[PDB]
């Protein structure tokens, strides 16, 4: 994932506007979209 942004663009696709929010669970896993959901789904990580 280089600057997270095609797994913004995967969140952007859902309609989730928090991208604030989404780069920084993307930069807690190192890169998935579907781990990220999950980093933002506990609030800060697993």
């Amino acid at each position: 994932g280089s600057q997270w942004q095609p797994q913004l663009q995967q969140l952007r696709d859902m309609g989730i506007q928090d991208d604030e929010l989404s780069l920084r669970a993307l930069q807690a896993t190192g890169g998935d979209i579907q781990a990220a959901l999950e980093l933002i789904f506990a609030g800060g990580a697993p």
